[PDB]
């Protein structure tokens, strides 16, 4: 943390942020959502970290250099330590993506090490390899060699994420799945596990082993997992939270605007709320049910006039104000209403359905979207004919029921991992581990695959263009808008500028002032 010389630091210093939800997990193999990363953070520090602007800036490595975006060299800090006051080492990370890679390891993420193009990643996710083929080597102790099939310009960039960062291999082997219990956790980043009791609260102390501890501020942290909106800006309210979560009730939130509109953080974020359709079960295998569901959902009506928190009305699945992004806004999205849904009510009855197509919309339990469920449930209704039944799962179970594919239609949010487009775009590759909406598709791939291929950047933006259509062309997803990070935060806490558009917040940079 850099506390502003002039300021007054609290006696205590003691930190409680809603979750959203529980954990999936705290292995950094296991976890995919943003409530896993923000406790993954505090826990776990990988080569880099991202500054309080958001910008990639050395974690464990002090220093990378690269040879043509292809062959990456981190040198790691000579004392960076593990809580047990172990030192941490290039091994570490060579253990650790070869966990990742690992099929046996399952990991919702094992295509992220894709993203990254390391050398011999297919066939070790395809089983064609062991996972010790990974181009990865330790040089000596502090040297860390990573090879690429291609230049990645941006690879430094997706190295702030969780499932990149380093696990203990002595807990692991020991302890199995119990290796994350308060027990044997081990931990590299700021912060160590103090207790974990479910579905009640997750409470880190600093870890004095931290290479950047002098820095540390905040001395205690506890994640809360409340996944009702209400009850969180209710128990903020009250005294008891100092951050909620930032999902915003629709009930309160222009009222809290009113009455305390400087807790009260509205910022970019690079986040798309989409409904994921099934793409391989019959009927939405079927291209014109798929579209039409897009043309007839009314995005005015949800953002605008049921939401009104100030989110875009979206026409693609990556975020427009991306970096390196430059999109084109399809025809369709500049049509009325009216006439998207006439075209609508046409692609249907010539797939069959008239008066009616009927299917399950599954969301997570939460009072947000439960509330934009119903609405779009009606908007279909009222425009399509369409009946829709709604079942809500509890955040983990959702997870794993869209990655089984069992569910027809979904209300999702992805959010960038890095800014970069294929943040994005690389979830919809045929074999990624984060394709939920279950799309596969030889065209976009080949778009995609093509990317790390061009010389210029110019080139690569244009790619970028033409995958976003092949996208909205086969209807894979129904982009509903693009986020704003909307939450509620303390006037005592300090250190959170909001800037960063990814939401990267690292509790070793907060700081309670004197109140």
């Amino acid at each position: 943390a850099d506390v502003p010389a002039g300021v007054q630091l609290a006696d205590k210093q003691t930190l409680v942020r809603n979750n959203g939800s529980e954990v999936q997990s705290l292995d950094p193999h296991k976890i995919e959502g943003v409530p896993e990363s923000n406790v993954s953070r505090d826990l776990f520090e990988g080569l880099l970290i991202s500054d309080v602007e958001g910008h990639p800036s050395p974690g464990v490595a002090e220093k990378w250099e690269n040879k043509d975006f292809k062959v990456w060299t981190f040198h790691l800090r000579e004392n960076a330590k593990w809580s047990d006051g172990t030192p941490v080492t290039a091994h570490d990370f060579v253990y650790s993506w070869q966990r990742l890679a690992d099929p046996n390891t399952a990991s919702p993420y094992a295509s992220y090490l894709q993203y990254g193009h390391i050398a011999n990643i297919d066939d070790i996710i395809a089983g064609k390899k062991p996972a010790t083929d990974l181009g990865v080597k330790a040089l000596d102790d502090h040297t860390f060699e990573v090879t690429l099939s291609e230049p990645v310009p941006y690879f430094y960039k997706l190295l702030v994420h969780p499932s990149v960062s380093p696990v203990p291999k002595s807990a692991v082997e020991k302890f199995g799945d119990k290796w994350t219990q308060p027990a044997n956790i081990v931990t590299n980043g700021a912060y160590k596990l103090k207790n974990w009791v479910v579905n009640e609260r997750i409470v880190l102390e600093r870890n004095p082993q931290y290479w950047d501890n002098a820095k540390t501020v905040i001395n205690q942290v506890t994640y809360l997992p409340i996944s009702s909106e209400v009850t969180d800006v209710n128990r903020y309210r009250s005294g008891e939270i100092d951050m909620t979560y930032n999902n915003m009730p629709i009930e309160l939130f222009q009222k809290l605007k009113k009455e305390i509109p400087n807790e009260v953080r509205v910022d970019p974020y690079l986040c798309t709320y989409y409904y994921e359709i099934n793409n391989q079960k019959a009927p939405f295998n079927d291209v014109r049910v798929r579209t039409a569901l897009k043309l007839a959902l009314d995005r005015d009506i949800i953002v605008n006039k049921v939401k009104n928190q100030g989110d875009l009305p979206a026409y693609s699945y990556t975020p427009p104000y991306t970096d390196g992004a430059k999109l084109v806004e399809p025809e369709w999205f500049k049509w009325s209403q009216q006439k998207r849904n006439e075209e609508a009510k046409k692609l249907l009855a010539e797939a069959g359905f008239t008066a009616p197509l009927t299917f399950d919309l599954l969301y997570n339990t939460s009072d947000l979207h439960k509330k934009l469920a119903i609405a779009v449930a009606s908007i279909w209704k009222k425009n399509l004919g369409v009946n829709v039944n709604l079942e809500n799962q509890e955040w983990k179970t959702f997870l794993d029921t869209r990655h089984q594919g069992t569910f027809d239609v979904a209300r999702a949010g992805w959010c960038a991992d890095y800014n970069e487009p294929t943040s994005f775009l690389n979830t919809m590759l045929s074999d990624s581990s984060n394709n939920t909406a279950h799309y596969k598709s030889p065209a976009f791939d080949k778009l995609i695959a093509d990317t790390l291929k061009v010389a210029d950047d110019t080139q690569r933006s244009e790619l970028y263009a033409k995958a976003e259509q092949q996208l909205d062309k086969d209807s894979a997803i129904v982009p509903v808008y693009y986020y704003v990070n909307a939450r509620l935060v303390k006037p005592w806490v300090g250190g959170y500028t909001g800037k960063d558009p990814l939401d990267n917040i690292y509790v070793k940079n907060l700081y309670i002032i004197k109140h």
